[PDB]
């Protein structure tokens, strides 16, 4: 029949936020969200002259006190007068800052101090770099990740919501932005699938408008093959596939923007085999506690964070892993 349906209880964390993004937790258990008005001018009337206008400003890295919901201001990223507009965090294992994707920017490396390095210019055959939204790294360090947006600063902001110019890059562990596919409409959320042993095999890319989920075999750094529709996201609204995270049996969940729920696929994709309703029609991004079966969920309908509990924990992120396995 239908899909199945369950609707959890969904309990405050933080809020006003436009555009609430990039949640992610660091190495000590710091929580941290990104605001992005860009996002906001995007969803909204007249986003063509607004949407332009916002992308001379700032978007902003706040850390969360779990608690009180307090936010403070860690980073407001901006390279020699061009504002960034961060999206996507991850937190790196040998040391405690975060890789940020970045929709101006490219991709940026932000410490807890708020100093920011700005990564690469140009991609590894001597290509601009594009504006960059989401990033997941493999247990071997590689960070992948997806490019919606057009060259970044000097350049004017462009993204890929009608046009297919939106990229996927893979970052390697000794340094090489390189581009691994392009043609997509608008790129979101992406994962990688891991063999019990650690081994990256399965590359998963959201590809937001259309409707899908892609896969591709993973080879190694870099190395992406066998390109396929792997899932299909409910609905005809406008929007969908977000953000998305792995649980630890790999079922994906992905926030379907538009549609009030978080899609949950196995590990075979296809189909959802449930869905999860929220309380608001906008979920955006998603993201596991560390050790917790709870889920960090924003969204743009109330432009706040929340929180849910699930089936089981998280999917161990690259940064919970240890270098040598058992130090």
């Amino acid at each position: 029949m239908e899909i199945p349906v369950i609707e959890p209880l969904f309990t405050k964390v933080t809020e006003d936020i436009p555009g609430a993004t990039g949640p992610v937790f660091d190495k000590n258990g710091d929580f941290y969200i990104v605001a992005s008005p860009l996002s906001e001018a995007l969803t909204k009337a007249n986003s063509p002259a607004e949407a332009y206008k916002a992308s001379r400003g700032a978007g902003e890295i706040l850390r969360i006190d779990l608690k009180t919901g307090k936010k403070t201001v860690i980073c407001k990223p901006e390279v020699n007068g061009y504002g960034g507009s961060p999206i996507g965090c991850q937190c790196d294992r040998d040391a405690n800052q975060l890789f940020v994707a970045d929709m101006r920017l490219g991709l940026l490396v932000v410490q807890t101090d708020g100093t920011f390095e700005e990564i690469a210019k140009k991609d590894s055959e001597g290509r601009r770099m594009q504006g960059c939204a989401y990033c997941a790294f493999d247990y071997e360090g590689n960070l992948w990740i997806t490019a919606p947006a057009g060259e970044v600063a000097p350049a004017d902001f462009t993204i890929s919501l009608r046009e297919k110019f939106g990229s996927i890059y893979c970052f390697t562990t000794d340094g090489q932005m390189i581009q691994v596919d392009t043609a997509f409409q608008c790129p979101a959320g992406i994962a990688v699938r891991h063999m019990n042993d650690g081994r990256p095999y399965q590359l998963i890319v959201a590809e937001q408008p259309t409707k899908k989920l892609w896969s591709y075999d993973i080879k190694g750094p870099a190395k992406i093959e066998n390109k396929k529709v792997w899932g299909h996201i409910p609905g005809t609204h406008k929007g969908g596939a977000a953000g998305m995270d792995f649980d630890e049996d790999n079922n994906l969940l992905v926030a379907n923007w538009g549609s009030s729920h978080i899609e949950v696929f196995g590990p075979d994709g296809g189909q959802p085999k449930m869905r999860i309703r929220c309380p608001f029609e906008k979920p955006a991004n998603l993201h596991f506690k560390p050790q917790t079966k709870t889920i960090f969920v924003t969204e743009h309908e109330n432009n706040a964070v929340w929180k849910f509990e699930w089936q089981r924990n998280g999917k161990k992120q690259y940064c919970e892993t240890l270098k040598f396995g058992i130090f």
